[PDB]
């Protein structure tokens, strides 16, 4: 149907919105901590810990799948790469202050991005 296909063009444009997005949330994590999943080779007991890893290799799969049905989905996905590591490291570590840097910078940029979803109609 023709509104099927307009959902999905909605949907493209999203995914373009978003990636520009996530391109600019994953520049404010200059020393790439955030870049892959945390290896069970190396961190044996990480699910113990954390139920659902995520990272920025994850998120760009499921937005090149369209897997993002609105901004919310994406934020939650963000989210869960701050989260996660504010509960596994320490507040001494580089990883957790990284985290936190990148939580305060991102902001300004999901702010913004928020308000782009809206204006355009994107969801």
């Amino acid at each position: 149907s023709m509104e099927q296909v307009a959902m999905e063009l909605r949907l493209t444009e999203l995914t373009r919105l978003l990636r520009s997005v996530l391109d600019q949330l994953q520049d404010k994590d200059p020393a790439r901590i955030f870049a892959q999943p945390v290896s069970l080779k190396e961190v044996p007991d990480y699910l113990d810990h954390i139920k659902h890893p995520m990272d920025f290799a994850t998120m760009r799969k499921r937005l090149e799948a369209q897997g993002y049905k609105n901004l919310h989905e994406f934020e939650e996905d963000f989210d869960l790469i701050i989260d996660n590591c504010m509960k596994y490291n320490a507040r001494d570590t580089v990883f957790y202050r990284a985290a936190v840097r990148l939580r305060d910078q991102g902001g300004v940029v999901l702010r913004q991005a928020r308000r782009e979803v809206d204006s355009i109609g994107l969801e």
